[PDB]
């Protein structure tokens, strides 16, 4: 059409309060890079699947969505095949994907998802409120399981009786080293500690039954909420309403750092399970393109950009630069040279290749790096940059001058000879045949013409 | 042909003693990335232009060369036009080039060079031997010019009479803020401190004549070599044979760090001129492709790779990893969050885009980063990764089970109800109609089939 296309994306959860500002900032970059704009509309947490499934079938046009019931819907033809789009529009994004993301999201030989590259493996963890651990001196060194959590819950119940000891909710189920390959509400798992060729009922796995017994003991003791089976209310990571909770953590979280940042306090973690790449971890955050989208190519271009352009993605995820965050350091690859490094055991940087991909030696200071950036930014061009002197009309005159120059120039230019004597001598020989003046005037004329852009 | 092509590059100067090792290491990468190999043959310093000009005209086949007399030879048709090759094979390399490199190397509307991205501007500098500055306590704070160098040369001549005070050679000429737009041995310059529209004779510029007078005074005093007008011998940066020398320095050198590294000692620098982008700085290190090359496309692919692949280029320029250098730090973009950052003023990383391009917050430790790398490397795949359960034969049985599950599961899974009572109750309802067993057996059969790859 006549305007740059606007691609509409549906997202799960509630909108940021500053969504207009975030999209303005993002769209500066998206418009510049791919000649389009992104509109993100949020559908809430509660009835996401319902809103996506039924209202889409008989209703509205869309380009991109956060997927619900991906595996089922992919088989029904709800989503545009991405197999060919990944070869061109999505080529950069595809290279960043762990092969498990491809295996996990392939349906009958085609791929229909853009997965967010992140916790391709993850583990279940207890997350502890560090403010309360410090206040009461409760040691968590022995905690490796629901069963071994008990002594620590006993301590917090005694010392701080109004804090919820283990803050869980109505979707809770005990975690183990299980693969639930199908997300359908049924009790069937592969026990990764048992026979991995067998489908088993979790309620018949002895250690899982033991966990349920433990949880029920916690219920009787008031260690978990009285209304756990019915409650919606979330526990704010920032507040001191809770002592321990269960969290999914993977390599993209960098240990306890992300939780501690979001909570703005010390959050300590102890793993309950091992990490593994499975359907659940590879399918958790999938974008799809509507099979009815009128902008399939541009939709992929935007997804490619969201997953490869750090200015764009950081602006959305950290929020507005200067209000939400600021830069404190830039990426630097450093080396130190060793005794093997000598003039004869390597090539020279100046005549081998782009010096800006060379690693930075240990003796370089941050000040020297910043000075180099400032100097590159401040440097101007000579007005004679790109000037070429055509010698066609003055061939023999240049040869005459150059021959005369070569007899004097080294003696004069090194200061071997006194210039007061040698320059007048040189100038007489250059001008004795008129070649000097001919070349000088031709050079000036062509330079005049160059500066006037003729 | 039948074999991966071997691209032959001619280079100026003398070969590294370990050239075979360097090319083996490089060619591992070049072969893998572009399906070709690079052969580099060195032609020496002395007669490079002669060897390149005449022996090429009537002699041998080649693909790539370090250019000599680029501007003249480009106009004669010696070099393959790169204008179109830069649009595909060289697209990444072209994006890394300062526009001055394009302007400086364009000849009659076409570009024939791959310039090394490096000191697009540079300045002339005095470089001092820091070992001698320290030993004798000679202060260089007042040195800004050839004239103001005199007192420091007087001091070293007195204190260390056998050291060469200002180590210059037969190609020396005093430097100034001049543009020599044509490299032809002639005396014509643009004075960047004067009228930049005029071509002038350097020997008539008053301050340049003054420099020659100064240099001649240095000659009479024994501050420069007695044989400067004839000598070939270089002064080794590593040795204490010299006190000051003149060096070209630009932003790619990071101040005095590169000189100090190559010398393996403190080298101090003082600039003589300003920095500017001109023909001399943009044309200094140009690779060309022979107009007679049988591998023009692959030649550009190799040049593109040399100028964009850090593993490749660092291997050649630093030399062999573990013998010549070792890694001490990897590139990291860091931020700190500010008071604006709250749950409602940004998007979530997990469902927005590739988390590996997100900047690293200040509270993340290097240990947490390394742990994340190790965990990503160690994580395995579930044997059920990619398993899809076809429900076609068990639709009503799944619905029956799922309905029964939804009546019990929250009470059991949260531990609200005692599992000793509730699990037997649940299991009776699931099996009362035989739907449980039907779904379990179908799931196991399809899983068996999946594991056998049917
Ligand atoms: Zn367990
Ligand atoms: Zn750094
Ligand atoms: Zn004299
Ligand atoms: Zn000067
Ligand atoms: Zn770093
Ligand atoms: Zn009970």
């Amino acid at each position: 059409g006549p305007d740059k296309p606007v691609i509409k994306m549906y997202q799960i959860g509630d909108k940021p309060d500053n969504l207009d500002e975030l999209l303005a900032n993002a769209n500066k970059i998206i418009e510049e890079k791919v000649g389009a704009k992104l509109d993100i509309q949020y559908l809430g947490w509660g009835d996401y699947g319902k809103k996506m499934s039924v209202i889409t079938s008989s209703g509205e046009n869309y380009d991109i969505a956060f997927a619900d019931n991906y595996i089922v819907n992919a088989q029904k033809g709800a989503y545009a095949d991405l197999t060919e789009l990944y070869k061109k529009e999505g080529k950069d994004l595809y290279k960043a994907l762990d092969p498990a993301y491809i295996k996990g999201n392939t349906v009958n030989g085609k791929i229909y998802a853009v997965p967010v590259a992140a916790n391709v493996a993850s583990s279940q963890n207890f997350a502890f409120n560090g403010t309360l651990l410090a206040k009461y001196g409760i040691d968590i060194s022995g905690v490796t399981s629901y069963e071994t959590l008990e002594p620590v819950l006993k301590q917090i119940k005694e010392k701080a009786p109004d804090v919820v000891p283990f803050a869980i909710g109505k979707v809770f189920i005990p975690s183990d080293n299980f693969d639930y390959p199908v997300a359908n509400g049924l009790p069937f798992v592969i026990d990764l500690e048992g026979d991995t060729t067998k489908v088993v009922n979790r309620y018949e796995v002895p250690r899982f039954k033991e966990h349920l017994k433990t949880l029920h003991k916690f219920y009787e003791a008031g260690y978990i909420p009285k209304d756990v089976a019915t409650s919606d209310t979330s526990f704010d990571l920032q507040q001191d309403t809770w002592f321990v909770r269960e969290e999914t953590v993977g390599p993209a979280d960098y240990g306890n750092s992300l939780l501690s940042r979001v909570a703005n306090k010390d959050i300590q973690i102890k793993p309950i399970t091992n990490f593994i790449k499975k359907n659940q971890t590879t399918q958790v955050a999938n974008f799809v393109i509507s099979n009815n989208s009128k902008n399939k190519e541009k939709s992929m271009e935007i997804l490619n950009l969201l997953n490869t352009n750090p200015e764009l993605l950081n602006g959305l995820v950290y929020g507005p630069e200067g209000k939400n965050w600021e830069k404190i350091e830039g990426k630097e690859n450093r080396v130190r040279v060793l005794d093997g490094y000598k003039g004869n055991t390597h090539m020279g940087g100046w005549n081998t290749g782009n010096n800006w991909i060379l690693y930075i030696n240990e003796n370089v200071t941050d000040q020297q790096i910043e000075n180099s950036k400032k100097e590159l930014a401040e440097a101007k061009e000579s007005p004679a940059l790109g000037f070429i002197f055509n010698t066609d009309n003055v061939k023999s005159e240049i040869s005459a001058i150059a021959n005369t120059m070569q007899q004097f120039d080294t003696a004069i230019n090194t200061g071997t000879v006194d210039p007061d004597k040698a320059i007048p001598e040189l100038m007489e020989k250059l001008k004795s045949e008129g070649a000097y003046e001919k070349v000088l005037n031709e050079m000036q004329k062509q330079y005049d013409e160059f500066l006037k852009n003729k």
